[PDB]
C-alpha cells in the first residue's frame, strides 16, 4: 500500500538492533513486516538492499571522526585504529560484508553506499593531509592507502584483523609523505 | 549424473571466454549445459559460487608476478600499477566484483579464495620488502596498504582507478619504510 513499506523498514530497524545482522534475513523481516516476501520486492530487490538502504538511512551517525592535534602521524594511526577496531567487531564487520554485497548488486547502489560510506572517510583523510600541505595527489593517494588497508584486510581476514595493524600501516604511509 | 556437472563447468569456462562476465547468468550456463537449474544447485549454491570455482580452478595462471631488482620502490610501483591496470580492465573489474561477491556468500568460501587470489599478492608484496631487511610487523602493514589501495579503491570507484594512483600510494608506502 503505502504504509506496508513503512512496517518493512520498521521491522527492519526493529530487527537490527535486537538480533543484530545473523538474525535478520527476508523471511524474519517478512514475518515481523506481515507481508508477502514478494510485497519487499516492490520496494528492494533484495536483502542486502534492503538492510543497506536502512543503514545508509543512518550513515551521519554511524560514521565517525578524524582528530586534529599538531601531531599527524598520532592523528591518523588513531583514526585507523579506531576504524580498524569498529569495522572488526561482530556487528561492524556483518555490517561491513552487508554494505560491501549490497554494493556489487548494482552500479547505482554502489554509487549510493560509496557516497553515504567512503566518501567521509575518504575526504576526512585527505582533508588532514592537505592540512599539513600534502599535494592534492599524494593526499589522495595516501588515503586510498590508509582506508584501503583496513576494508580490503577485514573484506579479505574478517575480525581477526586488529587495530595494531591499522595504526602501523598508518604510521608507515606519513612517513612516506615526509616532509 | 556425473558428468553433468562436468557440462556445467564447461558451459561456464567457455562462456567466460566468449561472452565475458556481463553475459554469463545461471540462465545461460543452465542453457548451454542443457540442465535445470537445481541440477546447478547440486553443485553450487549460486551463481557467484559457481563462477568463482571455475576462476578459482585457474588462480596460478590469473595471478601474476613481483619485478625482482635493486630498485624496491620501482618494483613496488610496477607490480602495483600493473595490479590496478589488470583490475580496471572491463573482464579484470567483473572478475574482482565476482569473487569478492562469492566471498560474502560464506566464510569458507572466502577463505577458499582468499588463499586462491589474495594470498599470493599479499605475499609477494610482503616478500619484497623483506628482502630489503623490513622486519615481519612493517612489512605486513605495508602489503595491507599497498594491495588494500587498489582492491579498495576498485571495488568502490571501479574501472576509473588509475595504474598512476596506484603507483603513487606504492612510493608513499616504500618511503615510509625507510630505511
Amino acid at each position: 500500500s503505502e504504509k506496508s513499506r513503512v512496517a518493512i523498514v520498521e521491522a527492519t530497524r526493529a530487527l537490527l538492533l535486537e538480533r543484530g545482522f545473523d538474525g535478520l534475513s527476508i523471511e524474519a523481516v517478512a514475518a515481523k513486516a506481515g507481508v508477502g516476501k514478494q510485497t519487499i520486492y516492490r520496494w528492494w530487490p533484495s536483502r542486502h538492499a534492503l538492510v543497506a538502504d536502512v543503514l545508509l538511512e543512518d550513515a551521519d551517525k554511524i560514521l565517525a571522526r578524524m582528530p586534529k592535534t599538531d601531531d599527524v602521524t598520532a592523528d591518523l594511526a588513531s583514526w585507523a585504529g579506531t576504524l580498524a577496531a569498529a569495522l572488526t567487531t561482530r556487528r561492524g564487520h556483518a555490517m561491513l560484508k552487508t554494505l560491501m554485497a549490497a554494493s556489487l548488486e548494482h552500479e547505482d547502489t554502489a554509487a549510493r553506499l560509496r557516497e553515504g560510506f567512503s566518501r567521509p572517510l575518504i575526504e576526512s583523510v585527505r582533508d588532514r593531509l592537505r592540512d599539513e600541505d600534502i599535494d592534492a595527489d599524494h593526499a589522495q593517494a595516501a588515503a586510498d592507502a590508509l582506508l584501503g588497508a583496513v576494508v580490503n584486510a577485514v573484506l579479505s581476514e574478517g575480525r581477526s584483523y586488529s587495530r595494531q595493524r591499522a595504526e602501523t600501516s598508518a604510521r608507515i604511509i606519513v612517513a612516506g609523505l615526509r616532509p
